[PDB]
């Protein structure tokens, strides 16, 4: 008799295929989500640049002083980056992951804090007035798993 | 027999949870400690500005020419920034990390070196006279792990 | 700073090595750059209990080179010695990629 | 069997310790090399000042109108700054980095271009006549890796 040695194999054969794969396609997503964020990094100061030397958030790329077409600004897994009244929205590409990101959006949320500006990523938002921003709940919210933790920040 | 294959799992299960997490909450701390430092960067020249055009270190914010309330000047993980006779002290926020920083202080230490000023961060200090500064050992010393290495500089 | 840190406090880590520890590891000391790690007592039968491992760095045209294994200790910027103190965990135990003594 | 999971660790254990550390002690060097350059920035106009209102490059500090002792003019990682017939040489300190800079020199190279002066950093040089400058190859050449790229400019 050895079969229980075969049993235990077929217990090892049925693997978990750990959630540490899909929580880390969600954090592999955090990698290329970050690839969208690292794009946003450029616009942080450029959007800021318009905001400081013209006194309002730039509507759009042309005003921000970046590639007027957003799609030109893009990432290995990122589709485009649009300026939206200061709020920097980034759209993801299609396949490259299985994960529920494909074409989904990220936004980056600024706010003056006694001058000192405050950048929160995450849940898509959109600006309407100098400090007023709205939760831009359009169904392009990349899920909170995917997203950062420091930036898991909606419109406060 | 396979159990030693299960043994080795439960040896992998008991993970280290590397000190490269808490040495890098201490260097994640170095990130938002730097976020306090990047605030200080603004006051470097402004404090300097008072120091050069009035001939002594500014006591406080109002003299430095910055936000008279320190708390207004703040960071994502930073509470406030006070001018203290030139020495720029920065106080950290509460939670946002587990780490032993919460409400703790950093100081930035200036000194003329034949005109050329010398900025050392780190261990909290406080000025008393034009070049005399004291180790401001009040228990708000963020630990040296957290702190920089270039700026691991107390009052010499 | 241009030299290997003598010790933990300089390295910028837990000044007491013992604070830095593992489920089966006792402590971790910095020794002039060379990172020595001491194992705990029981938890295995095996001839590791209280034994040491070291990790061996070396600049290779800037690019640093990390070899684990046989306990070593640094004396100068690139000079390191085989720290043969009897705390050598046996080569069986050790890695194979890091089965590397002082070259 | 799991050992190949241990193998791959000890492949991760033997890390590269990327050349992006020593190419960035060479560009950390570019930071404090720049700290020497930022000193030179002051002398740019002051050396110029002598050059324009007396009609030749200042031999030395006293003529330039700066700290007569060069060592007084110094940086966190910089030893001294001497004027040498207009050419601003800067000497680095000892330890503070491992890197092959310790006590090494940088020079800054001026030249009139139809009035408009032309500042090139880098490979140590020394002036002999109003526009004649020599490659001051004394072994105090900080290596080109360390140095800038815009200023990787020897005597043309
Ligand atoms: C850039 O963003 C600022 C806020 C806009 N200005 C205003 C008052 O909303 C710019 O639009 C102005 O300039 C463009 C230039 O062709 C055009 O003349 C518009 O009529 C202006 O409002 C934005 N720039 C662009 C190119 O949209
Ligand atoms: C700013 O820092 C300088 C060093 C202070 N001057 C002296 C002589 O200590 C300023 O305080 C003076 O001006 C304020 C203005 O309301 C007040 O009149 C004080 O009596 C002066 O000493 C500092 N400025 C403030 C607003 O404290
Ligand atoms: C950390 O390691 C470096 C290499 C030491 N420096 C030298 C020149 O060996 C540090 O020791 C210096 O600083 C401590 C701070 O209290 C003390 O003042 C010593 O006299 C210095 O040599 C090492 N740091 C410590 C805390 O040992
Ligand atoms: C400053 O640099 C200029 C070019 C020198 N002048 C000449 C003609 O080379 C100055 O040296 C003159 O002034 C000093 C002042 O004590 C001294 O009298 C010399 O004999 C002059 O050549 C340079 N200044 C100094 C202080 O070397």
């Amino acid at each position: 008799f050895t079969l229980i040695e075969l049993m235990i194999v077929i217990a090892i054969v049925g693997i978990l295929a750990a959630v540490a794969l899909p929580a880390y396609q969600d954090y592999t997503a955090r990698a290329q989500v970050s690839e969208a964020i690292l794009l946003a990094e450029g616009q942080k100061s450029a959007v800021t640049e318009y905001y400081l030397n013209h006194g309002k958030w730039p509507e759009n790329n042309t005003s921000a002083g970046v590639a007027s077409s957003p799609t030109d600004i893009k990432g290995k897994y990122v589709k485009e980056v649009e300026v939206k009244n200061g709020v920097v929205t980034a759209t993801m590409l299609s396949s490259g992951v299985n994960n529920e990101i494909k074409g989904k959006k990220l936004s980056l949320w600024a706010r003056r804090e006694n001058g000192s500006v405050k950048w929160f990523c995450g849940q898509p938002v959109t600006r309407t007035d100098d400090d007023t921003v709205a939760d831009a709940k359009d169904g392009k919210e990349i899920d909170t798993k995917h997203l950062p933790s420091t930036c898991r920040d909606n419109f406060d």
